[PDB]
């Protein structure tokens, strides 16, 4: 039968489609893992500094 949609376009759309699909799936998947990782984040703790005044007996 006559051809109206050249397969050449399909030959190029297949790689461009699959490659582009995995590109968006890899970036989102990587971000998803990092998002889950950030739950508490240990280390880099901050302890309190100075709470009760000490002062000395000598007023001056």
């Amino acid at each position: 039968e006559p051809r109206t949609h050249p397969t050449w376009l399909l030959h190029i759309f297949i790689p461009f489609s699959i490659i582009a699909f995995i590109f968006i799936a890899t970036v989102i998947a990587l971000r998803k893992q990092l998002s889950q990782k950030l739950y508490s984040s240990k280390d880099t703790t901050k302890r309190p500094v100075t709470t009760t005044k000490r002062e000395v007996n000598s007023a001056i």
